[PDB]
């Protein structure tokens, strides 16, 4: 059920998801110095929604009859050129997360892990809506522009997240 | 009245608190293969008690007229020779985390920053309770030994933490 | 046991807070000819939130064994070309309202009067958020413009102040 | 204390309220031809609240020992170049109805009729609250312009009137 | 869509329905000077029950994609030889209100408006019922007279209506 | 409307009522230095009863067609020759403010401004209890003396004020 | 960690706080033999309100990783020339209780205990407030005397305290 | 995630499921002319249970980052020879629906869509019970016959569907 090739790559998926949480938190400073409370709520909620997906894999790997591993969290970006970018950079660090599981899926069908195939369907179904909730934000600064009539209505429309 | 140095030493105590969540999370997993269900509850809680000391400085950084900074969370140790050795390491990682901020306290009685002294007092009032959660547990691993029949009454007595 | 020196610099901050409540009430008249009902309420709330910080010091002086003194509330500006000038003068009068107490900390940390210091402990934790309600108010007026299309979505969000 | 002239000049104020109700209910059509559903709603409540002030004065005249009298309601305008210009004509013909009462206050203070002096007091104190909802709205419609970006948030916030 | 031929005969039915309500408020003054207090409740309720059949039609044409027009509310009559004649006098301006809708059934196959047969059906089914509360009251005030044996229990018996 | 000749007489009573409210917060001190808790309680509540009638006139001035202005309102005394002087100055500045307003009352009936007459009756009905709530405190304080059996029963019996 | 220098001055503050409570139980006997029953409720409540500031400190040093020490609770005084002197006599052993903590602020940068400035802050903020319920009672029992005109309503007025 | 081969075949699965809903509705006319209320309820419930499965694919395809397409609804059958046939024709248009998804499943594993594989499990699990709820109806007219003692008990047993 466990391969040291598959046991090392699951601890590798956790540092990038913890990093994406350390990277969304860098847009809350970009939102608190610039003046955005929607990105601060979309980041204070995403800094706790991605780190809870990394505790779901330490409690799912620590049940297969093996030992878990803490890996290396790389340094993430801090700044971004616009509000369209935090939706596109969240949509870049998104597609970097779906192929990372789709490559481990065939790396589960080649390493003989049909138990992690059904275990990644909940990781393959959330990582499809997380890119539309960002694309809807990227196709919205484009659906807005450089205006600021919705910046008073987008900051307020993003504070109801939990 | 503002120095670009203390936000990084506060980000270094925040990096040590960012590290302690990956270091307690690596002490919750080595015990789940060993046979602790309590260390997972006290450490996933210490994995969540460490993320709360670095966010009070990220909400204080977004209020003094400044920016926070993201660094590298290094990989931490994973294993220990026993459950008792990680208990002796908690009496090492206690004053070493308080002095790094207490150095900012003495860097506050010399640099005139009365905003970080009362703000670390809540880190100095918790790091008397955070340091107390180790001595009463260590003076219990010495009262047991290398047996583990009374260690099974600690797993049930440490699973009620949240 | 009791010093009449810490009481006069507090009688200047209590009177300066009575003016800062009386000078913010003069920004409620400045907002009704242009067309703002929100900039008056963030002022109609601080006209009642600042007078409680000067009455919290008249009830701490009449319990420390002393007497308070009534001073002169000076005249403030009345008209402005915009909402940023009433916002930028408050971010100058912030550290300028903070220094009058930061001077009271040093006449208490050297003269041994921890009754006005702990009373000044409550003034150093609010004056980090009170500048954020000014930095967040100015860093929105600088990011908006003279586009009175976004000044109207803040008025509804500023008529909600209490 | 009863004159058939002061009761008939008051019964003429009911026709002026019938026109001000027929001219304000005719400004809701000015919103259905232009494209406003809020301006139809902010006027339909005042056109029926002013006609509610015209049915309440027929019982104060039918209490002085007399009969009321119905006169002629003139025809009003239908279309307009804007809502602020129709508000500025509304901020003139409103107080112009208050002076019409300012004519009845002295025509009661000269004939010893303390029953007709106080009877105009709930309308002369009310005709002080009716004018700021036009002056603050026109000096805001003047603060907006022809951009039509803030006018769609004024229609919805004014359709909640009852 | 909309033809300006049906809209002018509709503003005349709206003006005639505003009149049938404008004719009853003067039958409360003819009754409050004569000595009836029931007709003051019965006409002021009827002054608001008739404006509801034209407000169901003044709010229905300005929603069909057309414009309404405000006309002149004329001055009404004041006196009557008795209370019974004014009950039959409501029966002359009544069939004239039943006739205002009966012309549109034949005016719908020529103006191409198959919507006005069913829209005038609530006024052609009601304005035959509004007359039975008048014909049975007129054939009851007339079977009595100008007497005072049956008239004091009929005036009050209409004051519990709303 | 409102004229700045008459609008200056409304902003002048506000400074005397704000002083009398700032003098009452300073007449709370003549009892708080001695050791009385009711006369201190009778002042923090009366300091808000003049500010509750003068803040309704700052929101009545920004809607009546004028501008308000904050100038410099002078302070007041700290000490008194007796306990009666902080109470007799309250019984002197009371009817004299009704007269100070009685000079302004005729300045509304002289400019044909029935808009300030109904608004000053609320200023003429409040300044009739303000002379009874002080004269009744002085005409009771004269019957005791310098004793402390009824001066201590007035301190506890006045702590029930809100 | 823990130094035996701060723990001995703390068992003296614990013994001095056990004494300030041990000194009040003998002021209930001096009052129950004299003829006061209010001081029996006011001292037995004060005998348990003072043991709560040292039990907040006797349970705080034996949790910091150290040892407490039990000393001798001495015999206390019994008599007084009046009830007012024993109210001022509580004001001599008081500043001696306010002084027991003021030495640790300067004893924290030398014994390396930045925890005792904030831990003595609840006793340095309270033992100035415990004196206002004593100074205002002493400047009230002394402005009266050994008389019986103001003393019978003050003894009972402290018996509703807990 | 989206292929124009797979983007066209998903809009092709919707017209046949909308057609099966237009085809079950043709057995309600066959049930309303013949005399069946069980097939009318099994068709009025299935005409709304299959069209809700076609809105689940327009809201699942309009989230993959593409555009949806409305296709061609073919004409369906209207009549059937018996009640065993509407269970067998529903069981013919059933098996025409399971292979249609099982062919697109390998047309998802050849077009690289492992996100539509988990998305079709809810379409592959319902389309297995829909053939037993029809087969149980086909093996029931065979378990009945041409009798009509259960036609009074089958029409009634099919009206509790929602």
């Amino acid at each position: 059920s466990i391969s040291e090739k598959m046991v090392e790559a699951l601890n590798r998926q956790i540092n990038a998801e913890i990093y994406s949480a350390y990277l969304y938190l860098s847009m809350a400073s970009y939102f608190d110095s610039i003046g955005l409370k929607g990105f601060s709520n979309w980041m204070r909620v995403q800094w706790q929604e991605e780190l809870m997906h990394a505790m779901k894999m330490f409690d799912f790997v620590s049940r297969r009859g093996g030992r878990v591993k803490l890996y290396a969290v790389e340094e993430p970006p801090s700044e971004w050129d616009s509000p369209l970018a935090a939706f596109e950079h969240v949509y870049e660090h998104e597609v970097n997360v779906t192929k990372r599981i789709h490559e481990l899926v065939e790396m589960a069908m080649q390493e003989k892990d049909f138990a992690t195939y059904n275990f990644l369907q909940w990781y393959v179904a959330e990582q499809v809506e997380e890119e539309a909730s960002a694309l809807d934000i990227v196709e919205k600064l484009r659906l807005i522009g450089e205006d600021k009539r919705a910046l008073l209505f987008l900051d307020k429309e993003l504070s109801l997240r939990q």
